[PDB]
RNA sequence: AAACUUUCAACAACGGAUCUCUUGGUUCUCGCAUCGAUGAAGAACGCAGCGAAUUGCGAUAUGUAUUGUGAAUUGCAGAUUUUCGUGAAUCAUCAAAUCUUUGAACGCACAUUGCGCCCUCUGGUAUUCCAGGGGGCAUGCCUGUUUGAGCGUCAUU
């Protein structure tokens, strides 16, 4: 007894333990690679003869 | 008389009938029961040595694995010797995988490849910033879970 004077006419929901995910078992089960590799990014380059110009003269691959 | 018009022939056009064909349909019978939040159906964009479509598949992209078959594929090119072999093939099979972006579509959005937050790791002087890799975050309901709320309500210091 003697109870909890409040101030705030206003109930707000009362701030509780949010607990965190502690699962059973992984559910993808195995980490997959790497979606977008080094190798994967960047593809062929390029031999359009004005690249070509761009990567001599201009210093860009 | 010629030209012309007409009729009719052979040959030639035009045109695609007829005939004959037929990997399509069609109805009838029989057998089975098997989609999907373990992401279905559908879509989008991709992916072939040379593909536009189709067919197949998903950045492991006309496939990988497995099994069988036992030498193809074939338009060209090309391999490779694997051809008394754990092994050819646009083969069959198919139980292992991959399965971009989507889509019931599920972080929140969605005429946008927009905007977040969390966990973890790696870069950059970094718990907080940025970036990269991974894994997440939908709603309802259910069972439990812990954390709580109500002089709803009981019993105690």
């Amino acid at each position: 007894k003697a109870l909890k004077v409040r101030t705030s006419a206003s109930f707000r929901l009362p701030k509780t333990l949010k607990l965190a995910r502690s699962p059973k078992y992984a559910t993808k089960a195995v980490p997959h690679y790497n979606r977008l590799d080094s190798y994967k990014v960047i593809e062929q380059p390029i031999t359009s003869e004005t690249a070509m110009k761009k990567v001599e003269d201009g210093n860009t691959l």
